[PDB]
């Protein structure tokens, strides 16, 4: 309701793909995520939803914000705000809108706006490596990712003013919540290869062979069927965070720079902790006296981004991402000048 104005410009039009993020962080003063969350939340109707106050959204907006660790060059609310924009751009998307139910809907807000708070800004594998606490708590398996589901809920229910999930019927509550645990643990990094192959094999060649009948009757039936399956929503939805997660390359030139120089100052710290103790160095390319951020950009998104987009892109029709990611790997290609 009431929100300075400056704030309110920032959340200009949060609808577009092209979005000003940064100015948003320095107008809300490091507090991007409970703006942007409670337009967003509001016009997707959550707590109409869920049945929440308004004031009970803002008090877990509020708390999971402070969880997210301002220190963290990259893992702070800011990167959980712009994985939130990328979440609603895609459910908002055709596609998105004609497969997923309601519920799905607000599993992936929530799930995004979640999915990795309290980060430490360390990777899973430097504290298996140090052997940290929340490695031995959870026996050095998804270690982060079932930290952030874990807290989250913690957080959530832990206090009657924080809890968005006080006022449901537990039948609801308990297939939000599976919903939401899956997609938080979806985003581990290990298991990127599966998830995309497996859209790639459930959804994208059963539809084109749908889709090869032509758009008539009873085909599009057919289509509609098939998508809307428990098993194929969870992995149109795993599909849906993995890229909302990585989508930086797919973002306005000064944007995708940006991140990039987050990400890896984020890196650049571990790999001069880990050397410092001595702990075995798991990315001895991420150093910041020897790694090329730009060369180091371009084998990321020949690896990880280019073929999950590629299916992405197939399965939702997004050109304005897809042309980003040519003219941002052309940048990085463009500064070799040597
Ligand atoms: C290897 C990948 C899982 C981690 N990773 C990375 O290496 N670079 C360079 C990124 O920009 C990035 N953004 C998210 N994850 C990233
Ligand atoms: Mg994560
Ligand atoms: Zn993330």
């Amino acid at each position: 309701d009431d929100v300075p104005p400056r704030i309110a410009r920032a959340m200009e039009n949060e609808e577009y793909w092209d979005f000003d993020i940064f100015e948003l962080e320095a107008a809300t003063h490091n507090r991007p995520l409970i703006y942007l969350g409670l337009k967003m939340f509001a016009r997707f109707g959550i707590c109409e939803f869920l049945h929440c106050s308004e004031s009970t959204l803002r008090s877990w907006l509020q708390i999971i914000e402070a969880n997210y660790h301002s220190s963290n060059p990259y893992h702070n609310s800011t990167h959980s705000a712009d994985v939130l924009h990328a979440t609603a751009y895609f459910l908002s998307k055709e596609r998105i809108k004609e497969t997923l139910d309601p519920i799905d809907e607000v599993a992936a807000l929530i799930a995004a706006t979640i999915h990795d708070v309290d980060h430490p800004g360390r990777t899973n594998s430097f504290l298996c490596n140090a052997g940290s606490e929340l490695a031995i708590l959870y026996n050095d398996t998804a270690v982060l990712e079932s930290h952030h589901a874990a807290l989250a809920f913690q957080l959530t229910t832990g206090d009657d003013k924080c809890n968005i999930f006080k006022n449901m019927e537990r039948n609801d509550y308990r297939t939000l919540r599976q919903g939401i645990i899956d997609m938080v643990l979806a985003t581990e990094m290990t298991k990127h290869f599966e998830h995309v192959n497996k859209f790639v094999n459930s959804i994208n060649k059963p539809l084109a062979t749908l889709e090869e009948n032509g758009e008539t009757d009873k085909n599009q039936e057919v289509i509609n069927t098939m998508l809307r399956t428990p098993e194929n929503r969870t992995l149109i939805k795993r599909m849906l965070i993995k890229c909302a997660d990585v989508s930086n390359p797919c973002r306005p030139l000064q944007y995708c720079i940006e991140w990039a120089a987050r990400i890896s100052e984020e890196y650049f710290s571990q790999t001069d902790e880990e050397k410092q103790q001595g702990l075995p160095v798991v990315m001895p390319v991420f150093d910041r006296n020897t790694c090329s951020i730009p060369k180091s950009q371009i084998s990321f998104i020949d690896y990880f981004i280019t073929d999950m987009f590629d299916a992405w892109d197939a399965f939702v029709d997004l050109p304005d991402l897809m042309q980003h990611l040519d003219n941002n790997f052309k940048y990085w290609k463009g500064l070799d000048e040597m």
